[PDB]
């Protein structure tokens, strides 16, 4: 069912595991995440930046949403909008249905990122929606103050050695937080095949992070490669080949294969059942 | 609004145009057959076969023809299941909302086709979903004398004619039978459909080859030929083929420029782009451009007094 940031977290937080949380811009990219979740068992967190929203007039980005709630009624799915700019983005959002959004005012000084961000908190919160803001290396009582004057059910840190940090974040808050964004065998097959992957590129350390109160794992680039580099295999071991299907289901598939052991790393395998999923109707009186 | 096929080939054959009914099977696909036709205000049928349907988990189809319908209100829009092989698929099909279903039964000998034909013909009717069928293959061409027949003994919407095309992107070796669409249409009284009409122009087939694809022997059916045929009966022209090589040339094409490019929607994006610019000037050659405001459409409810 539908379910709101700060119920599925707080579950990923009281039995420490992370969620993984998906950007999604397409049919094949769903399909490729749910297949993996529903294999597993797992929550999920499906976001959506503006981008994404724009690329798909947004209304055809909602539709396929409310078709993977509607095919897998017993998996927890979080709609999110990630990366927000804006109450406007956010108003957007909601009214498409989002049950969490990310107000992003990080780049802004510490007052200004509290404005922005205490504003859409006191919008979605009415609505029983969920917000994650970011503080951008973060002092720990600096990340209590301003989660204590924004009241967001999620906060996305700087982070990196100073794990304790990461502890100490987790138990002055006393709220989720979010990690935000390489296999070798994705970037290997991608520039066997034709692409010119950046030179740039650890689970363990994401691991560690879980387990001091990281709840939610911010995945997009290694999907993204995964389709990519599975298309520019079908494209040049077989040529003739021109229907979508036959390259986007491939893409498709190594999504998924691509995500199991990821899923499984973070943890939350096997979880998808432990709770009752809260509305957001009845979610507003968290709020009051 | 959601209309069925009934109404939109009968609109088509009383003003001697075509409509073109594009298969879809994703997102990136739907869009860009709707913005070539609400570009041209044109009638549209997406149809979707049961590979299409297989592929989306039936599921995320029916919900992104729902995105299209709720996008472009005023577009007459009909979801029609292309080569429904049996009764089963047909109910598969209305129940997810379609408003059209074809049921394909030319490979069986006549009087097999006609039980079948009519068995789909009643259910849909009673839910006022219309029905297409097919007499001849694709090689047997449709006889003008037995087309009349099937047509009195099934009640079908719409018939799809079998004179010389086929499925797939190598239709020719470098031709047509058009006289006996004038007379099976005059014979039936009813709309014809014609399968495998892609016309793999020069442009996509091009950009396919320059960027690694090997498609050197592609072949369509000439956009004249379908102009002609149109022109004698024939009121729904399916085209798949030559939207799949726009996407693929697309999706080469930045795959050589760019091979930096990871994310989907840049190859993805230009590749629903293609689509569009490939259909625009063939939904003006079939020429229901500009058609899309000439009727009120009719709901499937209210089309049950049809029959
Ligand atoms: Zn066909």
């Amino acid at each position: 069912p539908l379910c709101t940031l700060r119920q599925m977290l707080g579950e990923a937080r009281k039995h420490k595991y992370g969620v993984g949380a998906f950007n999604v811009n397409n049919m094949e990219q769903i399909q490729g995440i749910m297949k993996a979740v529903v294999q597993l068992k797992s929550p999920v967190i499906l976001q959506c930046s503006r981008g994404a929203l724009k690329y798909s007039d947004m209304i055809y980005l909602k539709k396929l949403c409310e078709a993977a709630l509607e095919k897998h009624p017993d998996i927890p799915i979080c709609i999110h909008l990630d990366h927000g700019d804006t109450l406007e983005s956010v108003k957007m959002a909601i009214d498409l249905g989002f049950s969490s959004v990310m107000i992003d005012a990080s780049h802004h000084p510490f007052d200004e990122n509290v404005r922005i961000t205490k504003e859409v908190v006191a919008y979605a919160h009415a609505r029983s929606v969920s917000v994650e803001a970011e503080l951008g290396l973060t002092e720990p009582q600096d990340a209590k103050k301003f989660v204590e004057l924004t009241g967001v059910d999620a906060l996305a840190v700087a982070i990196g050695l100073a794990i304790d940090r990461v502890k100490t974040i987790s138990d002055l808050t006393g709220i989720p937080l979010v990690m935000h964004g390489v296999p070798k065998d994705v970037k290997d097959m991608i520039n066997k095949y034709g692409g010119k992957m950046p030179d740039a590129v650890p689970i363990e350390s994401i691991v560690h992070a879980i387990g001091e109160g990281v709840c939610k794992i911010n995945v997009d680039s290694d999907s993204r490669m995964a389709m990519t580099g599975a298309i520019r295999k079908v494209f040049v071991e077989h040529p003739e080949k021109f229907d979508p299907r036959d390259y986007l289901g491939p893409g498709r598939d190594a999504i998924t294969e691509m995500l199991i052991p990821k899923i499984k790393a973070f943890g939350s395998a096997g979880h998808a059942g432990d709770y009752k999923v809260v509305s957001l109707e009845e979610a507003k009186a968290w709020y009051k």
